[PDB]
């Protein structure tokens, strides 16, 4: 579903979670904790990943059937 | 926060809540649900909301600095 494949996309640039964490204003244990399985980012939060991440929503939260 | 003032957007166009959602896949309940104040929808499914809503995802969720 959501497969929460930010990280992927973090490693692509070689970054770290602290750093988009810090851009996001939000704990790190909790970004690098919504790639395995912690609550969704909100949705503008997650626009804010993908905003300051500088990556399309599609990229880092992979596209499934559901 | 998220606001999901999609309504907003979906009466914009004279969307049904009921046909994009069932594009979505998921139930007007829920999607008429979320704009009144329903858990925020899935990440994935969120982009689907915008894909077949034809808007972006700050459209129907704007940003607050929080």
């Amino acid at each position: 579903m959501i497969i929460n494949n930010l990280k992927l996309i973090r490693e692509k640039k070689k970054i770290s979670q602290s750093e988009l964490a810090a851009l996001l204003e939000v704990s790190r244990q909790t970004i690098n904790g919504i790639e395995k399985n912690k609550y969704n980012p909100s949705l503008q939060l997650a626009l804010k990943i993908a905003y300051y991440l500088n990556t399309p929503l599609e990229d880092i939260f992979q596209w499934q059937p559901e």
